[PDB]
């Protein structure tokens, strides 16, 4: 037994099939072994440790990686960075994330939170020891958290700290809604994404309901973000390689709370993207022909709640991103790199 608080220089574990040209896939193959054959957590019996993933170093190091992986994989025609303008080739490459597992050097250990009901701040009795995280996509994208876990019974709000409006808020979800992104073959950059309107209008509640909780019973408004750039007025992602921008007006502002359709959110695929690993712009060539295609899972909602409004009885919020770390965050809550004494 016996441990303290520390972090190290971890590794990283993946199923990086070789010989497969998918840029994740060839990332993991140089940078990560294979994955344990044989883990097992060795519970931990009456023991209660206390986490946090705002102040979390393993977010930290994830960050870096897919700093790293994105910085040598997509690479833009021409870099606009620092004033600077690096040129280079942009080869149309296979995009598709894969798991990755986190796992401690010898010395070092992770211990997993395994209450249900864990927000990622604070206490957790259920505690338990393992040497890997496990399989996490590393999907990149603003305002909705996609192929990711769910929420193992309630929806957990998760911030640093909710009465500070300026800490991100993350919604974990219990129930995934399926995002359908298209951009059809032969305006090459029009795209859409279908959402069935029936489950997210429903969970769409269940989330202000949970809120609700979590603010006095507040009346609690959804509403698009006030301005900004592009990456965050619209749900941003990268589809098999193309960078996706997507308008979800008709969800924070469908207030549903003769309306059950698909609805149809307007998107266009951009070349001149805004860096999340930092600095400037990069620009990209046309979108691939053929039918662009990626369906995904909702599975976390990425928000942030206006100011002003201690003496009014609503609390708006709207769709938040950006920061990439918050969504790594969203899966290593449960996780917490010890040293063993
Ligand atoms: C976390 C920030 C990042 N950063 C920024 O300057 N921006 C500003 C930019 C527009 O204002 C949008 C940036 C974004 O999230 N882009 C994006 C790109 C592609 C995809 Cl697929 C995506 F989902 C998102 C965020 C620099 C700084 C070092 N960091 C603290
Ligand atoms: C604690 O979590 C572990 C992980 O599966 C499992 O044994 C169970 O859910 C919990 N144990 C108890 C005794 O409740
Ligand atoms: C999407 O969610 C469903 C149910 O929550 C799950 O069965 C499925 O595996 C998920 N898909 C992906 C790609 O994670
Ligand atoms: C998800 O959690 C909400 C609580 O906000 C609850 O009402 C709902 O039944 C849960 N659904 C599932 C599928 O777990
Ligand atoms: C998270 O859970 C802890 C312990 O249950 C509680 O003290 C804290 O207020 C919670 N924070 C949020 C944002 O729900
Ligand atoms: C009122 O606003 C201040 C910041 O201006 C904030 O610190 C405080 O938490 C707010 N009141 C409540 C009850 O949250
Ligand atoms: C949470 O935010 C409020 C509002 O600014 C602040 O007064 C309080 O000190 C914060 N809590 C912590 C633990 O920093
Ligand atoms: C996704 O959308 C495309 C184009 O509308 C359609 O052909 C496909 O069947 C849809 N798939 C799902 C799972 O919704
Ligand atoms: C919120 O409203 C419900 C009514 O359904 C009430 O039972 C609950 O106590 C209220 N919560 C707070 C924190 O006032
Ligand atoms: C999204 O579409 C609505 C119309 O439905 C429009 O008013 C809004 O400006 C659009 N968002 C952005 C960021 O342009
Ligand atoms: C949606 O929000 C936009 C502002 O971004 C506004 O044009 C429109 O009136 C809103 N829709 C509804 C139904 O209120
Ligand atoms: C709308 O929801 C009702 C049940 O609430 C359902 O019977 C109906 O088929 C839905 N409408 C459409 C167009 O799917
Ligand atoms: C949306 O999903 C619900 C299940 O929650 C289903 O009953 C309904 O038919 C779906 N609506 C559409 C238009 O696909
Ligand atoms: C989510 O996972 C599905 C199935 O693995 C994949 O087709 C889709 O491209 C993924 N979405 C993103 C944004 O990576
Ligand atoms: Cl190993
Ligand atoms: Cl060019
Ligand atoms: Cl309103």
């Amino acid at each position: 037994p016996v441990w303290k608080d520390a972090d190290t220089t971890l590794f990283c574990a993946s199923d990086a099939k070789a010989y497969e040209t998918e840029v994740h896939n060839v990332w993991a193959t140089h940078a990560c072994v294979p994955t344990d054959p044989n883990p097992q957590e060795i519970h931990l019996e009456n023991v209660t440790e206390n986490f946090n993933m705002w102040k979390n170093n393993m977010v930290e190091q994830m960050h870096e990686d897919i700093i790293s992986l994105w910085d040598q994989s997509l690479q833009p025609c021409v870099k606009l960075t620092g004033g600077s303008v690096i040129k280079q080739a942009c080869p149309k490459i296979s995009f598709d994330p894969i798991p990755i597992h986190y796992c401690t050097p010898a010395g070092y250990v992770i211990l997993k939170c395994n209450d249900k009901n864990f927000n990622g701040t604070g206490p957790c009795k259920n505690v338990s020891s393992v040497q890997c995280t496990h399989g996490i996509k590393p999907v990149v994208s603003t305002q909705l958290l996609l192929n990711g876990s769910l929420a193992e019974e309630e929806i957990i709000i998760r911030s640093e700290n909710l009465t500070n409006n300026a800490k991100t808020i993350i919604v974990h979800l219990n129930k995934s809604v399926e995002i359908n992104c298209t951009r059809p073959s032969n305006d090459i950059r029009k795209a859409y994404c279908e959402i069935n309107g029936t489950k997210w209008n429903k969970v769409l509640k269940q989330v202000t309901e949970k809120l609700k909780e979590h603010f006095n019973n507040k009346t609690i408004i959804f509403q698009p973000p006030s301005g900004g750039d592009l990456e965050i007025t619209m749900h941003t992602f990268n589809c098999r390689g193309e960078f996706f921008y997507c308008n979800t007006t008709q969800l924070f502002n469908n207030t549903c709370i003769g309306c059950n359709g698909t609805i149809t959110l307007p998107c266009k695929i951009k070349q001149i993207i805004n860096m999340w690993q930092g600095t400037g712009q990069a620009m990209y060539a046309p979108p691939i022909d053929g039918k662009i295609n990626c369906v995904s899972n909702i599975t976390g909602i990425l928000l942030t709640r206006d100011g002003g409004a201690n003496n009014t009885s609503n609390e708006t919020f709207r769709p938040g991103g950006g920061d990439m770390r918050d969504n790594w965050r969203s899966e290593l809550y449960k996780y917490k790199v010890v040293q063993i004494e």
